[PDB]
């Protein structure tokens, strides 16, 4: 038993991280087969950051302007191209540590692991969720651009996020690995604001099921509610509305605990209206929304990876 | 910026995990050079667990009773011995992925990363602290014994924990890698209780400095206090007393923020006496004590590893 913010093991990703330098700008790249992927703003200088014309900036570069290092080994760049907001550098050596991988775009409410890197060297791993406003609440310092987010399904790494920038409010924005931003952001150093965030309701319910599995039961009651009665209260508290698909997704956790989803919703309704009265749930005094139903199942029933 | 529960990258450890089977009992082992380390209770059966005589149980075993698998490859066991509560299995092949490593015993209040494993396969990584009562608040299911805890200093993995059991209250107990338990526990299935836990004060202060670094300042004031006046309040709230060594350890965070340690103690004194009034610090509504001063520095100033 127990419940922790658990990240995926990062070994398969650590061997794909490299350092990319162009001019006096250095950041991280992702080396898969014979291509290195990195944020295209590596080709900017101080004068360009405010209103860069990336087509102009790239045509003025040649392959030898790009220094790629995998630890000690230098990788020879033999080609470059731009795909949306990511740069693809063709190199002369295929990465022998390339795992089975795919590029997926995730949805708000989904979670993934971030391998934070500096100078091509992995520094730490943590779990976060994609917020409804398409930002993530990460932990990133200068030099972290090009760090990636990923999930592991069996033996396959699904890359879903490449880090590009920090917004003024301290949250983070980036792209999928095809270079398309999450959210309405662009890779220029203008002041951009994220939309208002909401709480991910299906995740809060999954976390309450994890609490019950671990012996925290004080918030339960025998009331029930309907989807529509719940959603009326949820919207008042800036909670995402709950759909029938969400109910179905929680099925396995309902089955395992014997507490119907709409029963659990009645408990949540109560917690939203009267607070938690200085009591805690799984060691938190706030309702946690960055565990998916799948995260809970994986941690409270146990699945490994190859 | 930002602040997350960040674990060390686990790649260097993932390649040392193997599966150990003896009879119908299977758990995880740690394969370094030509030795596999695992909890000695792998040699117990249902009849033995309550009052095992490990010397008796081991003399009745031969090398061929131990099945060790590294993925597909079977490792031939060519010798066995017991060192305190860990079993050492000599195998015919040295692990080619053995990192630079050392075995260290950590102190209460220190943090480390746990690589949770099942059937020799890494499942997740998370950060925890060694509690003052020598337990950890982990997340472990059946089959997790032999999972290890570690820190990474530069290129060197310091192994500090091997998982042995879950106590009745849902917390976890284990040994260092020399097989000596943390705390007053023994590897038998008797009911054992942990002592009362306390809050790790130097860690709470480090976390308040991280909050200031990240722009949460609402709890500051201009009061100051003395070590002895603070410790009188701390003991009333089940907080570990604060020493001059702790003050010195926080120096770099005092320097970076311009807030003297005893000033920060006055803020903590206030938070303990009046609570947080439904305000939050770094996204928590409780005082967090599982980040060391070194954890904060690493995350709020940036250090990588080789
Ligand atoms: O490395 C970081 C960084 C990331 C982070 O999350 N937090 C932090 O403090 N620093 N940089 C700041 C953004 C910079 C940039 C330059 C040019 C463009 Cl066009 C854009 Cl969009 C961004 C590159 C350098
Ligand atoms: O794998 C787990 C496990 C760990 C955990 O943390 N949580 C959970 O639910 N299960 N086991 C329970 C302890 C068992 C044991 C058997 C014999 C002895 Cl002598 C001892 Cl001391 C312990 C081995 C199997």
């Amino acid at each position: 038993s127990g419940f922790r913010k658990m990240a995926f093991p990062s070994g398969k990703v650590e061997g794909c991280m490299v350092q990319v330098t162009c001019g006096t700008t250095t950041l991280n790249g992702l080396w898969l087969d014979d291509v290195v992927y990195c944020p295209r703003h590596v080709i900017c200088t101080s004068e360009d950051m405010l209103n860069p014309n990336y087509e102009d900036l790239l045509i003025r570069k040649s392959n030898h302007n790009f220094l790629v290092q995998a630890g000690n080994v230098q990788l020879r760049v033999i080609g470059h191209s731009m795909q949306n907001c990511v740069l693809k550098l063709k190199v002369d050596t295929a990465n022998p540590k390339t795992p089975k991988y795919k590029f997926v775009r995730i949805q708000p409410g989904q979670t993934f692991s971030v391998l934070a890197c500096y100078n091509g060297s992995p520094s730490g791993v943590y779990q976060c969720a994609m917020r409804p406003n398409f930002t993530i609440k990460g932990s990133f310092l200068n030099g972290s651009c090009g760090s990636v987010g990923f999930n592991i399904d069996y033996d396959c790494v699904s890359f879903c996020y490449m880090h590009h920038m920090e917004l003024p409010t301290g949250v983070h924005a980036g792209t999928d690995l095809e270079g398309n931003f999450y959210g309405p952001f662009v890779d220029r150093q203008t002041a951009q604001a994220a939309g208002t965030d909401t709480t991910i309701t299906v995740n809060v319910l999954a976390w309450l099921y994890a609490a019950v599995i671990n012996g925290d039961r004080w918030f339960l009651n025998r009331f029930t509610t309907t989807l529509n009665d719940f959603n009326l209260v949820a919207m008042k508290y800036n909670y995402e509305p709950l759909t029938q698909d969400h109910v179905d997704i929680l099925g396995p956790l309902s089955a395992q605990t014997g507490i119907a989803v709409l029963d659990m919703c009645a408990s949540l309704k109560e917690l939203l209206q009267n607070g938690m009265n200085g009591r805690t749930i799984l060691g938190s005094a706030l309702l946690e929304d960055e565990f998916t139903p799948f995260d809970v199942v994986r941690q409270c029933s146990g699945v490994t990876f190859q």
